[PDB]
RNA sequence: GGGGGUGAAACGGUCUCGACAGGGGUUCGCCUUUGGACGUGGGUUCGACUCCCACCACCUCC
């Protein structure tokens, strides 16, 4: 069930700011997230037009047994306000920073959340 | 091939904080409201992830 976080990022990366941001589920996703063999190893998120959709993340399908789910590795939107979006944007695509995943679980209200946060290393 | 069990840490009361769409409003700034994610389509409920309903899938019992 719940909280899960990249181990994967502190080695590798370096955060600056981290926002909060739900995100475009489905369902089966979901359950598949209350378990946990999903990761980050290479997902980050990106602005494919002026939205975030974080990309890469596996979530193993509904896989405590089989089922007839999705795309394990779909481009899930995230929600963030038009002010707190238009933010991150900015301080980012230069190349200099990247938004990765840093943790997900789901909130009080039961909603799975996910926080991302800028990047850089090397 | 039949039988049983499983499909959200609160055993009913949504607001995905946010993006994005569909409204109704607007001094075109913006305010307001609805959806969307809980395997699936179904009804039932003032309202449900949790109550029914099949159909699926897992596991399981001659």
């Amino acid at each position: 069930a719940p909280v899960l976080e990249n181990r994967r990022a502190r080695h590798d990366y370096e955060i600056l700011e981290t926002y909060e941001a739900g995100i475009a589920l489905k369902g089966t996703e979901v359950k598949s997230l209350r378990a946990g063999k999903v990761d980050f190893t290479g997902s980050f998120a990106r602005f494919e037009d002026g939205e975030l959709y974080l990309e890469n993340l596996y979530i193993a399908p509904y896989e405590k047994g089989s089922y007839a789910n999705v795309d394990p590795r779909r481009k899930r939107k995230l929600l963030l306000h038009k002010h707190e979006l238009r933010r991150l944007l900015g301080k980012v695509e230069q190349k200099g920073l990247t938004l990765v995943p840093l943790k997900i679980y789901f909130n009080e209200r039961g909603y799975a959340k996910v926080l991302l946060g800028l990047a850089r290393g090397k």
